[PDB]
This record gives structure tokens, C-alpha cells and sequence, in this order.
């Protein structure tokens, strides 16, 4: 239940906050990891030649090809035997390592993000996100073992009996993919239950674009308050940034851990807060892989804060990883997603297939009935039609869509796969 | 190195007393704070009261896993569900189902940790972890451990089993923890693609979670170029980390008795055995605080043995249990007995699986093997080894077994514990 003193800090209490640890922060890069003693010698700057928090933008950026080409461990700024845990995002996979320190500040970021949610003395949560390499589960794990939960580590798949031991733990609280979410709901439905009726009171939901339409979707189906977590392996793992249940308001950043910027993604220029860009984040107390300006690859923007002193991002439905371009024209899959949900008639599954006819992209749009729609025809070619019309006016691209039987997309385990591009 | 804790090797007499004063603290919370125990004591007459000595332990009734079937999913535990800090459960009736507080939790980290170190760990160690994660005890049991031993942790868990080989390759881990049977997979998968195993990075391997003979030990650590050590445990006790061998012996797990109080009783009178008898072992913990168990037992058959490495006793390695024993035309015979024959047979491989059937009045057993790789082609080869093998499968065990030699790849590969039997009959 209570907060940290630092959540309700003054804005001057934490910029001096983050003025004092982003000078260490430079300063231990500079001085213990080679790659980054390089970098800022190659780039002109010193650790030094920060003297405000503005100073940032002179300092080179880092990318996700700075870590590849120092795998697995070139990029560490403490000896092996200080590691305490290696982690690894499968896409040579990029490695992240961590000393016991960082471990433990993780822990606590992720109990603070379980606490913003609304969790309360008592709760259950039941863990699904994957448990091994990936950051996710053993990240969500530590978090709500450290804020005194009761932790029932299940991790993905066995999606049957993760729905049985939600009727006979019941938790309070599940920590898993939106994606894998709705398969969870499914299954429940499927035997026969109301999922409204289900013990969860709260779902924090992560690791992949969901769109706050997704969001109010799940809300109903589930019953639950759905909270947006956010963060990347790079950086830390989940608990990067969290939404305030009282505001959900897009996630509020930790930024007595983590310091955002936003920068033209073109020229590297750094944004006032209000304005759309990319996503950059320095640590201001990790030991092992400290991270300086790394680029998400994320597009969103900084706001001011609410439900804490410190401020939000925008929620992230454009990557620019899997941006599409079909027929000159610029598609998200989240835009995609927010068009499927106005469909009642159809499940809230979809992948995205993308072929070549000709010298023309075809934008195939697999979807399903809802089980109760699916001997409905008349509601099925309302939604077909919609649909169809909707993806042209909204997006301005012209999708065949295509209607599978029931079960006939695969469902998430993880991070759902929207989109085969076989071109 | 790794330093002992200084209660691995302080005297009998002092080990002896604080085990006393424990099981009086352990009885009385449970009968105190858990409805089964309670009821459990209570119809058998005694109270923790009637604890005086050691000795006395045998006064009190025995747990058995219906006991935590029955109390599904929760009734066993003995503080109040806002201070269990962790659910673990089985995924082959109902799982059943444990819990832990926070201390326990510290506990079983440290208890991992202890075996890590008496399996020769170092300072700078990295440990690859291929236990499954999740549900089941093993992965995140060993991961606490390892972590809470300094250690650099890769929390693999099971399966991919290229991917993981890459990584052992790319992060040179120098401990693997992993059942036995997986090893032997990843161990193919290294001479695959295509490296020297005993060129490995991999010092040390700390194998458990199923029977595994001596046998199959020295084949892996021959293969490997590792030490192998045996670390036993079971969900309901706590996880691994319940006894765990000494590398510098290799005599069997040392059983970790300041938390957990070993029994060896006569499976069929409950009669408790004197040391070095064979029966089945029995756990009492000492120090848990969420689901305090008395007087499990184990179905696991083995006899204690006088400490060598340490003060507390050592199991023998775990010569059978009645979970996958098979009776065969009135023969009751474990698998191990049968990979025993099979790992004599240097043209066959490690890799097995047991499928029975009736015709007529006869147990028809039949063990499905393959060639190694290598031999796979040599016809002459094989046959002299399934004809070697059903033989001492007659001779020594007693059993009529038909060899039944698969294509190379023709057993489906465990990514935990190897289902070793299948019954067909009826
Ligand atoms: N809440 C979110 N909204 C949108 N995208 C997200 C969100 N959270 C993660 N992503 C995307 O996935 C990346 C990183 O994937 P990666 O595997 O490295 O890290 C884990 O997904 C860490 C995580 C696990 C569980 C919950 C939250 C976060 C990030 O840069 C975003 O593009
Ligand atoms: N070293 C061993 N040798 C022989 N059998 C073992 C060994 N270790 C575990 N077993 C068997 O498996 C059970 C319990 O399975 P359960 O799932 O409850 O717990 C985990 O197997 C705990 C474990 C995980 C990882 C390593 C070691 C131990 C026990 O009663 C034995 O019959
Ligand atoms: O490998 C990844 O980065 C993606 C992932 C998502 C969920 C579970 C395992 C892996
Ligand atoms: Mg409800
Ligand atoms: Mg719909
Ligand atoms: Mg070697
Ligand atoms: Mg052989």
C-alpha cells in the first residue's frame, strides 16, 4: 500500500535527484565499460561536460547494434563475477547482464509498478509472462515477491491450467501479455465459467503494442482494472515505466531510475515535452550494463505528471520495428487491431499476412467469429463489411479480410506474432 | 574454495541438539497451526508434549502425498495465506500443492547455495540453469541457489535444446544444473553441431529430479569431461536442495539434517530401521514455517549413512522407489536396474524407454534403445549388443526383455524427467 518518498517528491527534489545519478551514472560508463569509453571519446565528450540535465543531448546515443557488436559481454561495466544474472531478447540474441544490486533495484521497480496498480496486503498474483531468458517473467516474479505477494509462478502455455488454478488459488492479480490475456479469457469462457465471476481484480498487462480500446475490451470481458507496464531488456526489463490504476493514464516513467528523452528519430534533435519522437532512456543506478541514451525504437511522447510527480509516456502503439509498408502506404498493426475491436461479431484474434500479386502488396486480414457468431452469417458480413470499409477510410489501405473457422488463427503464448510478411 | 558454513562440519553432539530443539519447535506449530496436523495428532493419541528425545519422533503418525490431496489447494498450510510468499505445485488426480514464507524461501535459497558449493562451485562460476521454471520446483529452486551463492545465473529452463548449446558455447557457463536425462540430450545436440563435449567450458554438472545410476554418472562425466554430482530433493519436503553430494566424496547426497530430519522406516510394519538398513526414507522439517511437514514419506527407497564430507549423514543413492517400479512376471524390478545392463553396451546409447505388454499369461517387456550415430550402420555391432544385453537382462535381473533397437532419434527426448515405463497392459 504505501508509496516511496521519492514517488511524491518535488519536481526540484528529483531533478537534483537525477542530476546527482546521472553524473555517476556517465561517469561509471566512461571510466568501467570500454565500449562506452570509446563512444564519448569518439563522440568528443567527457563525463564532465555534464553540468546540467540538458547537457544530455551532447552525448552519443546507443542502439541495440552497440550491444551486438560487443556480445556476448563486451558492454559490462563490472567483472564477470560480479554478474549475478545474464538475460537475453532472442532477437545472435542481445544479452543483458546484472550484479545483485541491480537485481535488487529491478525488484523494487516492479513491486513500486505492482503497488501503482492497486495491489493490496494479501494479494495473489499469478505470474504468465515467460519465465527463462526473457526479462519478463523472472522480472514480474522478483516484483511481487518483494512487495510481499503471494507469487504463483506459472509463466506461459498449459493455457487449461492456468485457468484451472485461477478457480482454485484465485488471485487477485495477473501479470501477462494483453495477447496472451484474451487466450486466458477464451479458455475460461470455453469452460463454461463467467469470467467476469473470476477472482482477479487486476491485470498488468505488457511487453507488446496494446491499444487502450484492446485495454477497455479486456476490462469488460475480465472484470479486472487493466494496467499498462512497460519496459525493454536493454534498459531493465518490465517496470521500465507503469500506469497508475486511480489514473491509467499512460504509463508514469521511473525516473529516479530511468532518464527519458524524446528526439526526432531523423536527426537526433531532443523534443520538448508534448511532442511526438522517439523514445530514449538513460540509467541513473544500474552497475553491471549501464545504458546511456538508448534508442527504443519506440514512438511516443513525455506529459506531466499526475498521479506522481514524475511524468508519463504516451502509451506506445507505433515501433518502428514492425511498421508495414503496403503499397506506399505506412501501417501499424495496432491501427489494424483498433478497426478489428469495433467488430463485435469477430474475436479480438487477428494476424496480418502480406503477399505479392503482380507488382501490388495484398494486406490479408485473417480473422474469426466470436463461438456465439460464428453460425450467424448476416452478423459475420456486417463485420466483414465494416471492417473492410473502416481499414480503407481510417488507414488507406484495402484489405482482403478473411474469415476463419473458430481457432483457426493461432494463439499467442507471449508476445503475439501479427504480422507475416512473405513478400 | 567457497566457504562451508561452519554447522557442515561441527560436532554430532551439537548437530544433535539443535535438531532436538527444532523437531520440538516444528511438531508444536504444526499441531498448533495446521488443521491436518491437528486432526492427524489428535487421532493418534499424541501431542507435541510426548517429544522428549529424538528418539521419540516415531511416536508421532506418518504424511503421506494423500494427506496434501486431500487438503487441496490450501489446507495444509500453517500461517495465514497473506504471508505465503510463493505456490509451487506438481503438473501430473489434483497437483498437489506447497507453500512458502518469505524465510522459507531464504532458507531453501541458502540450502541450494550449500549444495552448490559442496559440488565444487567457485568464486566466478557462471551456472547454467536448464531446470524447468515456473510450477515446478527445480528451476527456480536452483536459480535462488545459484544466486544467492554469488554465482552468475543464465536462467535457461528446458527445451531448445540448439539454442541452449549456442549459449553454453557463447557464455562458457561453467556449472549446468539439469536432470540427467536432459544432459544426455544436450549433450548429443553438442557433438551435433558439431563440437568436442569434453571441450566444453562446463566444469561441473549438478544432476537430479530422477534415478540416475552410478553407472550414468561416470558415463556423462566420461563424455563431458565434468564432475557429476547427485542433489536430490521433492516438492513436498521443499525443492532440491534437500541432501546434495559432496564432489570430493561422491558417496551419495549428504542429507542437509539441520533442516531436514531423515528416518528410514520398513515401508510395510513403519517400523523405523537402524542405520545402514534399507527402507524407505522419511522427512521431518525443522525449521518451515508455511507447510511443515512431519514424518513424510517419501516413497524412495535408500538407507543413511554415516556423514563422510560433513557431519550429517549421507542417503545412499536412491536404489528404487514404488512411483515407476515395474513387477514383471512376479519380479519387481526399477528401471535403473534395466539402464544398468544398457550402459554396458558402448554401441547402444544412453537413451531408453521401458513398454510393457500382456500376450497370454506373459509380461511381455520390451526395451526400446537406439545405436549410437556412429555404430547406427554396423549391423554386425548391434546385434551382438542386443543379444549381450538380453542376457544380462535375464541373467542378473531375472526378466525376459525382447531389445527392440529404434533409428537413431526414435525416443522421444526429455526436456525433464525421461518417462522411463510405459504400461500398456489392461
Ligand atoms: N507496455 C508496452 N506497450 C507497448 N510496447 C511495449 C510495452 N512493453 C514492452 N513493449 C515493447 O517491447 C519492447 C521490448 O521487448 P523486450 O523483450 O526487450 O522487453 C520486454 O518486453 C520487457 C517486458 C516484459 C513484460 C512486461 C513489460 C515489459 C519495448 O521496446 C516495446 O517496443
Ligand atoms: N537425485 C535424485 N535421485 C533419485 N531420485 C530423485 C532425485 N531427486 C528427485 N528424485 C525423485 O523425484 C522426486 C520428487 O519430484 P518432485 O517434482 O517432487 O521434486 C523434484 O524433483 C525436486 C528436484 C528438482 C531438481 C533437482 C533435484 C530435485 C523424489 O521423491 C524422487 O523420487
Ligand atoms: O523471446 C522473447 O524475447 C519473446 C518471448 C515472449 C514470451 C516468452 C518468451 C519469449
Ligand atoms: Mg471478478
Ligand atoms: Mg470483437
Ligand atoms: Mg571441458
Ligand atoms: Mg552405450
Amino acid at each position: 500500500l504505501p508509496l516511496e518518498p521519492i514517488e511524491t517528491a518535488s519536481r526540484d527534489e528529483l531533478t537534483a535527484l537525477q542530476l546527482e545519478r546521472l553524473k555517476w551514472s556517465l561517469r561509471h560508463a566512461y571510466d568501467h565499460s570500454p565500449v562506452y569509453r570509446r563512444k564519448f571519446d569518439e563522440a568528443g565528450v567527457h563525463p564532465d561536460d555534464l553540468k546540467t540535465l540538458a547537457d544530455l543531448s551532447r552525448f552519443p546515443f546507443t542502439t541495440k547494434g552497440d550491444l551486438r557488436d560487443s556480445y556476448p559481454f563486451g558492454m559490462f561495466a563490472v567483472p564477470q563475477d560480479r554478474i549475478s544474472r545474464i538475460h537475453a531478447s532472442s532477437g545472435k540474441p542481445t544479452v543483458v547482464g546484472y550484479t545483485a544490486a541491480d537485481i535488487d533495484t529491478w525488484a523494487n521497480l516492479v513491486a513500486r509498478s505492482i503497488r501503482a496498480a492497486g495491489a493490496r496486503r494479501g494479494d495473489k498474483v499469478h505470474v504468465s509472462y515467460g519465465y527463462g531468458l526473457f526479462t519478463g517473467g523472472l522480472g514480474a516474479h522478483y516484483g511481487a515477491e518483494r512487495a510481499g505477494l503471494t507469487v504463483i509462478p506459472f509463466g506461459g502455455g498449459q493455457t487449461e491450467k492456468q485457468v484451472q488454478l485461477i478457480q482454485d488459488f484465485r488471485p487477485d492479480i495477473i501479470m501477462v501479455t494483453p495477447s496472451y490475456m484474451l487466450s486466458i479469457a477464451d479458455e475460461i469462457e470455453r469452460q463454461g465459467l463467467d469470467p467476469v465471476q473470476s477472482s482477479l481484480r487486476i491485470g498488468i498487462f505488457g511487453a507488446e503494442p496494446w491499444t487502450n480500446d484492446m485495454r477497455v475490451a479486456i476490462e469488460q470481458r475480465m472484470g479486472i482494472d487493466a494496467v499498462d507496464i512497460y519496459g525493454l531488456s536493454e534498459v531493465m526489463g518490465p517496470g521500465v515505466a507503469s500506469e497508475c490504476v486511480e489514473t491509467k493514464d499512460g504509463p508514469t516513467i521511473w525516473e529516479d531510475h530511468f532518464y527519458p528523452e524524446i528526439i526526432d528519430p531523423e536527426t537526433g534533435e531532443v523534443l520538448p515535452d508534448g511532442e511526438l519522437g522517439e523514445l530514449v532512456f538513460t540509467s541513473l543506478t544500474k552497475e553491471a550494463l549501464p545504458i546511456i541514451r538508448y534508442r527504443t525504437r519506440d514512438l511516443t511522447r513525455l506529459l506531466p505528471g499526475t498521479a506522481r510527480t514524475m511524468r508519463r509516456m504516451e502509451k506506445i502503439t507505433g515501433r518502428s520495428d514492425d511498421m508495414m509498408i503496403v503499397r506506399g502506404v505506412n501501417v501499424f498493426p495496432t491501427q489494424i487491431e483498433e478497426q478489428l475491436l469495433k467488430q463485435r461479431a469477430l474475436a479480438p484474434h487477428y494476424q496480418i499476412v502480406l503477399t505479392k500479386e503482380g507488382p501490388l502488396d495484398v494486406l490479408t486480414l485473417n480473422v474469426e467469429p466470436c463461438p456465439e457468431t460464428a453460425p450467424d452469417t448476416a452478423a459475420i458480413q456486417v463485420a466483414k463489411q465494416a471492417l473492410a470499409y473502416d481499414i480503407k477510410s481510417l488507414i488507406g489501405v484495402t484489405a482482403v479480410i478473411n474469415v476463419l473457422p473458430v481457432n483457426g488463427i493461432e494463439r499467442s503464448v507471449g508476445k503475439a506474432r501479427r504480422v507475416v510478411d512473405k513478400r
